């Protein structure tokens, strides 16, 4: 089970953090991931964590603003964004994956649990 908050509207070039929060039991066993919807367009890759070492994947058009971190006490995970471009405003879902490798965190088809999503609107 999976829960986001944080979403809301903020000025281009501005800051914002969304976070996921998962059962407990299922933390360790499953690498964490972003996935956004823009107006119109396909749902597509942001960011993972891999539950194997904790590093961290990004997708081209996000990499260096966004950021993902864990807080293992609180089974949440974390979507800091930083300089947020109006390209950047869409549905934000978090999701759980069984592996680790980071060529599976990248692909949508391999998540098998999904958040309800949280707005991101970048003015």
């Amino acid at each position: 089970q999976l829960v986001e908050s944080g979403g809301g509207l903020v000025q281009a070039g501005g800051s914002l953090r969304v976070s996921c929060a998962a059962s407990g039991r299922t933390f360790s066993s499953y690498s964490m991931g972003w996935f956004r919807q823009a107006p119109g367009k396909e749902r597509e890759f942001v960011a993972a964590i891999s539950r194997s070492d904790n590093s961290t994947y990004y997708a081209d058009s996000v990499k260096g603003r966004f950021t993902i971190s864990r807080d293992s006490a609180k089974n949440t995970v974390y979507l800091q964004m930083n300089s947020l471009k109006p390209e950047d405003t869409a549905v934000y879902y978090c999701a759980a994956t069984p592996y680790g490798s980071r060529y599976y965190l990248r692909e949508l088809r391999e998540y098998d649990y999904w958040g309800q999503g949280t707005q991101v609107t970048v003015s």
